[PDB]
């Protein structure tokens, strides 16, 4: 089996604070992007987010969610990857 | 209005007891690249492995160390990765 | 503002065991159905998915899934009614 | 091949510090309706409500109670899909 | 002096491993009556039974359940008188 | 085996609370009667109470205090009952 | 004010085990007396009995149980001198 | 049918912030006689007093000091019917 | 410049499953001797034991049985010494 | 095998407290002596080092320090004598 | 009659709020040299972060940085000889 | 100030398992040496061992075992760096 995931992090200082540019290429089909606030990552609240993620992602029923949670699930991990990359 | 500081790219390629090959490309310059036993791979313990692997890139006093944590992470990270895609 | 749920829930039995088909009609636009096995539901398993989904669904960051796992919450729900209403 | 048992509908409108109306038609022949603020309501509470509704409900003698309980956990069911609906 | 606000009346009449047999009039107009196996009662169990329909009853928006619950506790008392009385 | 036990509770209104008179007809022989202060029971405390009245009673050896504890659990119970029967 | 107690002990043995014949003469009023098989006395019980017993003694109500629960402790205070004189 | 072994005898006068004079007969050959502050006299501590001069008393070597551990009993179980007998 | 208050002698002679012969000359006035089993020594149970042996040697009424506690702390450190010298 | 330790404790008093000149004659061969501040010793404490050295004392190696802590024990000991013989 | 695997030699020199150099040859080839402030330095600390890296070094994948994480771990052992040695 | 110490380790396989040969040249005037066992080294023990080390070098008082405890340390301390080293 394959998956690719393609991470592209982009760290932009503005007068506020730094913004992680989030874009990630699931598949070569599915584009995924979004402008978080950086400052404000704690790494354990990440990892838990990750484990209540895969609590959901296991016992999600519908035809539907399985994508739209591991979803989140990638751009929770971007945010612990801009923790390790900078 | 606002100015670029860094950017990075992780290209992570998974390819599948149930045994694992990972691909790593961090940056476009560094290929990282592993073999696994998949079966037992529990996210509990990689999200654990995270928690420590951060504790001590961020103690640690080597410029160069925290690129070899930072590896780990990224194949710790991998792991996870395979769980929630397959 | 407004919001309508509509639950319709049978019990049908089959030679196997009981079994609960959920039909969900959200704001008279989304019809959302499953057929559950309905013998091994637990009222405790249940109420802490609803914790689980509520702790994901106001911490979810994308466009996407604040309406997919509203969905999963419903039918979590549908579960919970069934055990009150039989 | 398989044998209707019961069905069950139940008909949630809701109407929205904030103040909310709740209009419950159970299987189209009761209508339950109450207001309520909604300021202080609080997923953990309506939760517990419900655990400890359950236990009574399934240790309760009176043929009759089932159904006063009942109608207490559509209530509190109205408050949390309250919280996720809005 | 004083004002009667209210008066209870209260008849518990108790019959009896072990089988027994409860009659209670409230207030002289409700009659109730049940059988029961006298081996497991057990005063915790009981007394906390008696927690939990407390706990509903003042939380109970029905003008009615408050009455389906309060016969409830009094079946609980009865067992409870039981342990006591022999 | 045979035991009445007749509880007669009025709730009288005083300039400076509520008073609860208790009348408790044992086995139509004896008679108690006593007069709380209303408005400061707490389900919670009379129900240890009547856990540690049940521990004493079990554990009592004279031929006098078997009786003597079960009054003390009777009017317990009298105060327990008044806080669902107002 | 005055109080007396005295504490006649006297411990016997027959074919079966040692019996303690515990006699306590009560402000020179009251006799109490009683036969307990004495080689199953475990202080700690005693103490716990005790601490229960005063638990009681200070919430009764009664103008009856407060002489009923004294002599309890004074009959196992008798067992908890029997454990320190012999 | 059965043969005495031992008798003790234990005189206890008690007279009474509160201060509180103790006479105590051990075996009508033994006075002791204390006075105290009663406003803190507390039963717990003495309770603990006593689980602590048993630990004692069942594992010293000497012959006599058990006999100086029982009299530290004995004034403590004065102040333990002090508090039952006021 | 400096008071002389008093002075202590302890003199330990400890002559050694295992068997232990205790002699111990307090202040040259006193001679303690004794035999013990030195298998089931464990220091930790001696150091609980002086824990305790305090705890009542400081609460102890009678000037006497200070001094009876005091011996039986010193063959409690006999055993301590033991423990440490062999 | 043979041990003999000589205990010579002496309390002085000095304008600024007591002091505890402690004389420890180890196996007749070794002085050990140490002026201690006597006012701050608590036993808990004492009790506690000694858990630490024979912790300590059981797991070295070298040929050097198992009489060096050897002699820690003793003067340890000296201040817990002092405890009971003043 | 034995054979030798292998030779490590550490060579540590510390020179001395508090500010503390550390020069370290590692087996004769590598240097590592830096300086800290010594106020801060709690040996709990230090004993905690090598038991993360030990626990990092075991599961670490790569080649390269158990020797990255060894270097920590022997500047983390000069702080705590610092505290020994001073 | 200063403080050279000078760890030579050697693992030595023999018959029967790994030995670790430990030279150890404290300030260029103490060599101290000795051969332990490798194969059953644990870090968290030897972590452990050096809390206690430092909890007992803290709090002694001859002139004697300040060096005859660093000396327990510096050993403890060669194990640890054998972990790591090899």
């Amino acid at each position: 089996k394959q998956n690719s995931v393609f991470y592209l992090l982009t760290l932009g200082r503005k007068p506020y604070g730094s913004y992680l540019h989030i874009k990630i290429e699931l598949d070569e089909d599915e584009k995924l992007e979004k402008e978080i606030y950086a400052d404000n990552i704690k790494l354990e609240n990440e990892l838990r987010q990750l484990k209540r993620l895969y609590e959901v992602y296991q016992s999600v029923e519908i035809d539907d969610a399985q994508k739209a949670i591991q979803k989140e699930a990638l751009l929770t991990i971007a945010k612990i990857l801009s923790v390790f990359d900078f």
